[PDB]
């Protein structure tokens, strides 16, 4: 009879085998234990389904025409104002939002395809808030503004800041208040290799690489300050970032 279709966001929809008198297909889905229904112009599982929560909040599932993306929305019981929205994109990343009484976003959780996350909480009407990046093994914390996200790690008099611009560009900086010329760390950022090179006493000491896989690696220079030595080591815990800043 109906045809089962797998969707982004770990959902399924059942589509009628054939169309009704108007040419439209019936759609059914169950999300959690909520039954959703709709009709569609297409026969592939795309379209809109609707239902309600046990508390009468409206629910809408929207499946893009090519099945690439899904959106699951919850609204107030009159259907007017959004309460929550989850969008799963074609890479299987997701964004999950909560909204306040005016429909303004108050929380946004971005889950990358690899499972790492950006968590934005306490978001205010100017787009400022608290930020966390959840990586494999550890979490980075900081703040959000409409210009950038800034995640910070402190060790001694060193502050490491990982910035994510509004447009998604990562850059990293290091600032040290150390008053001793012999021990003060400085660093340079290379956007072309996503690498922060730390210097102490006029010699390169370490490269910190912020990889496309959402990891951080550390590699030391030889005592000559010009050649790398050994091989890069992936950071697995926050304490190891702090160790790289010593």
């Amino acid at each position: 009879n109906s045809v089962s279709v797998d969707l982004p966001g770990s959902m399924k929809v059942l589509v009628s085998k054939s169309s009704n008198a108007d040419g439209k297909y019936d759609l059914i889905a169950t999300v959690d234990a909520l039954e959703l229904s709709g009709t569609s112009d297409k026969n592939n599982g795309s379209g809109v389904l609707e239902g309600v929560k046990a508390d009468a909040s409206k629910v809408k599932l929207t499946i893009s025409d090519d099945l690439g993306q899904t959106t699951l929305e919850v609204f107030k019981s009159d259907g007017s104002t959004l309460v929550s929205k989850k969008v799963t994109s074609k890479d299987k990343s997701s964004t999950e939002e909560k909204f306040n009484e005016k429909g303004e976003v108050s929380e946004k959780i971005i889950t990358r395809a690899d499972g790492t996350r950006l968590e934005y909480t306490g978001i205010k009407s100017d787009g400022s808030g608290k930020a966390k990046e959840v990586l494999k093994g550890y979490v980075l914390e900081g703040t959000l503004t409409a210009e950038k996200t800034t995640l910070v790690v402190k060790e001694g008099t060193v502050t490491l800041s990982k910035n994510i611009s509004k447009s998604g560009a990562v850059s990293v900086e290091l600032n040290d208040t150390d008053s001793s010329a012999a021990t003060k760390k400085t660093a340079a950022w290379n956007s072309g290799t996503s690498t922060l090179t730390i210097t102490v006493n006029s010699k390169k000491t370490k490269d910190l690489v912020f990889t496309s896989s959402n990891t951080i690696t550390v590699q030391q220079y030889d005592s000559n300050g010009t050649s790398l030595e050994g091989s890069a080591v992936e950071i697995t815990k926050l304490d190891e970032i702090k160790n790289a800043l010593k």
